[PDB]
């Protein structure tokens, strides 16, 4: 055994997963094909939920001051996100290159074995372990591990070598993205195609080129600038061929998702599990959020404290999130790429987005705060959902207590009787008697059991199963 | 020869002819077809269309009409009951029956309806119109003050005056088949295309075939049934080739609208003015409602009582409505025809329909109750909008605003028995009816009086209208020395 867990890929997903595992004292080897981070800006910022999970690991202070923005929108149609509490899109200026840099520094200091320059070329499941063929700076060797996780992007080697079913719709077009230095472009339903224009920090202009009736090309592959410039000039009639390319990329509208996130001792996360239209503002957030769901569960299984059905909750909870992720990205794409044939439907929708019922509903889709797992029956509003950041009188917060990434039993009523019911699971969770003071708290909530990912598994009152059942379910068997 | 000539005796033509006859305007209607073909086409009509029929006492010519709060937008079910009076009506009554009601009503009102007469040309003589028609005898020329084109989407009148007809061309072809002798279940998202199945009274089944990637075809005749059956089987897997076809037809999704509803002394109404994807449930309702807007205004012009800007309010009011019409049908059409590539958008919208704000909005678009004309400034809720039917205490007799609007003359409703404002409307006596009556209340706020156009829309109301009553009266019912 070279490590309990091997992760292929050091993007946002793999790096977050490595951090989540290391927090739980698990040994993890990360295989990254690239010798360094690309430094691609890609998307700017991340959703409210992603900001919340960073805060749960004390990673927010590492970005400096982030700027919130309730200026959200859906498929080009402007929507107010302030109508739903805390759904504000955030970090609108923080590029993925910076987020990757923060995460890789975080994983490394935690003891992640990040081996850059190593490419996964093969994998077989021994049933009781996984054999991983690797190509590194010396040559081709073989690592073996308890579990393999594929966080190796949309072209995932792991996915193909294990034989995951990857259904969906193929690409119907090609689009261009270009960050440009040296042109004055104004932030804009013309024929020939659609175009988006926006500014970036440091005098950089970001353009999106979606020409009408453009064919989907398999790329290696950064696009040649002149090909992007001619596509642009064909649509807008503005010559930009004398600009300076900061970064160019080509992408398709292909959307696919693995039928199962788990095959034996091999799991998938991020773009490896779900691929979709990159310019939709959800991908990185989905990969980081997949990693936070799986990390503490995979950790418990390795330690042997987990119940036999825990690891399967990764697929159980995250696959529906992925389905809804593809629906969201596909729907927004239609309102974006298609020309005037989609305009009447764009208009009808634009007439509905003023109604606060609609605004809140669309905001919850994008922010990712609508995410609600099935964790059992109960009338409590938090059950299966994220625990919102509460500030506790003890001077700590729920986000701060979740930094070690262990389960929390929060005791608000100072009840000695339920603290004794939790006794067998001592060492697996922390019992914290404190007073909520932030503090959106429903009805007469006296206690709440919080999963390491921040999701509420149980809550008094309003949960069918009682505390010992919820504890056994999410934190494993304990002789009683 | 004729004060007005209408080309076409479908819903738009017949309704307009009736609206003119009510005003005493002599009108000749030209219909190329010797007899009705018997196309059921659509079933039922919208709430607003029901309301305008009630305004002329035409509802009881159908029998009893059945309302339904079960609305739909692009297939997605919507509760129309959340908006008062927006219920779909007559869901069993075919357009052929509605046409038959309107023709008898026109004929009894004195309308000169000439079937077997096809319009072939028109020159606008600056102050008159010369119409060339080929009837039973042969070619002959009619001279008229006004020619209204209600001759359908392939309007000969539109093409002969040179209206601009901008829009989008057809992208596909689709079939309609009224069949007998097949047991077919109504569906509740296939590849190869989509399909609709619905029952029709008389054990007749109605199917819509929309095969994926079918090329648009311009054909004058009906499609052969073997072509509709082979498309159907390609999509569903069910063989219907042994069916008996009542009616077969083929349509495209071309949507165009004339830039101007009026060119000199030639006007357009119905599919002549705006064509779209027939699957939306709006066309006939829009055509009939165009005819109601134009009729009384054109009558005022013929009688020389109209203000010089009244006739242009036909284009002014009905063109934007026609734009909404193309948006509505096209948006809905996308939620029907496109296969699994539209499904994510269908799903999202389906989640929103449950919100009463949304349901009410879509219900207004489809029912026609959203229609609001710019008639002037004011904070009064009814201003420029349709006057809802109000039960009234007429002296000591029960009445209704619908009943009062039957003669198709303007109304000044006095709720508070005020004879001061009853003298402000004195000059326009013989043009409107001043009615002192008491409504239920249903009236918004402290409404004391309301001026109603012959088409049912409120032109002025006290309080909450910037203009004065004499100003509003001059604007809609003509100049009067004072
Ligand atoms: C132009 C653009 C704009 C975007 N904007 C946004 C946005 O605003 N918001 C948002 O949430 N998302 C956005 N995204 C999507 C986001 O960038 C990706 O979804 C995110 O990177 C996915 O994380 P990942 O770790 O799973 O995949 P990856 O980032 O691709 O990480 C995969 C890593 O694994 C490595 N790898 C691949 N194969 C192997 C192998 N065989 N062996 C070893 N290593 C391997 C790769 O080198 C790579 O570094 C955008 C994407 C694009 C292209
Ligand atoms: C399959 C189908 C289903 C539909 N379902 C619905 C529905 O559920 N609800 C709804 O509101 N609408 C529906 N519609 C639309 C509705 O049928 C039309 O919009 C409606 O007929 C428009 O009325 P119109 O008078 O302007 O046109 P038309 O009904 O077509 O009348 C035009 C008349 O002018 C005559 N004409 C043509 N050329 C000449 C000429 N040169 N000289 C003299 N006369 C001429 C024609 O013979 C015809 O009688 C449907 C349409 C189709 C095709």
């Amino acid at each position: 055994m070279d490590a309990p867990v091997v992760i292929a890929g050091a993007g946002p997903a793999g790096l977050m997963l490595a951090g989540e595992l290391r927090l739980a004292g698990i040994g993890v080897v990360v295989l990254e094909r690239l010798p360094a981070r690309t430094g691609e800006s890609r998307g700017l910022g991340f959703t409210a939920r992603t900001m919340e999970v960073f805060d749960q690991r004390g990673l927010l202070r590492r970005f400096g001051e982030v700027q919130t923005s309730d200026q959200g929108h859906f498929g080009g149609i402007p929507v107010d996100f302030g109508l739903l509490d805390g759904a504000h899109q955030a970090a609108k200026t923080i590029p993925q290159s910076a987020t990757e840099a923060v995460l890789e520094a975080w994983a490394g200091e935690l003891g992640a074995d990040i081996r850059r320059g190593h490419e996964l070329t093969g994998v077989r499941d021994d049933g009781d372990g996984v054999a991983v063929t690797v190509r590194g700076p010396a040559g081709e060797h073989v690592l073996r591990a308890g579990w393999l996780v594929g966080c190796d992007g949309g072209r995932s080697a792991v996915r193909k070598a294990v034989g995951f079913d990857f259904p969906g719709t193929a690409a119907t077009r090609e689009m261009f993205l270009a960050d440009l230095r040296g042109v004055e472009l104004e932030p804009r339903s013309l024929p020939g195609g659609m175009v988006m224009v926006g500014p970036l920090p440091g005098g950089v202009t970001r353009i999106i080129v979606c020409e009408r009736d453009a064919p989907p090309r398999r790329r290696t592959g950064p696009p040649p600038f002149h090909e992007v410039a001619d596509a642009w000039k064909r649509i807008t009639g503005i010559d930009i061929s004398a600009a300076e390319p900061v970064w160019l990329s080509a992408f398709g509208d292909a959307t696919r998702q693995v039928t199962e996130y788990r095959r034996g001792r091999v799991l998938l996360a991020g773009d490896a599990a779900h691929v979709h239209l990159p310019a939709g503002g959800q991908g990185m957030n989905a990969g980081i959020q997949d990693a936070v769901n799986l990390g503490w569960k995979l950790a418990a299984v390795v330690r042997g404290t987990a119940r036999a059905d825990l690891l399967d909750t990764y697929h159980g909870e995250r696959h529906p999130v992925g389905v809804r992720l593809l629906m969201n990205t596909r729907a927004q794409g239609l309102l974006f790429l298609n020309g005037a044939e989609m305009q009447p439907l764009r208009d009808v929708l634009a007439e509905l987005t003023g109604y606060p019922d609609v605004a809140r509903h669309l905001a919850a889709m994008v922010s990712g705060l609508e995410i609600a797992y099935d964790v059992g029956g109960g009338s409590h509003p938090w059950l299966g959902r994220r625990l919102p950041r509460l500030e506790l009188d003890r001077p700590s917060s729920t986000a701060e207590l979740l930094r070690p990434a262990r389960g929390l039993l929060l005791d608000f009523a100072g009840n000695a009787a339920l603290r004794d019911r939790a006794a067998p699971w001592a060492g697996r969770i922390d019992v914290v008697t404190a007073r909520p003071a932030a503090g959106r708290v429903p009805g007469a909530t006296t206690a709440v059991l919080v999963r390491p990912d921040g999701h509420v598994a149980w809550a008094a009152p309003g949960t069918h199963a009682d505390l010992p059942m919820a504890l056994e379910r999410w934190f494993g068997p304990a002789p009683r």
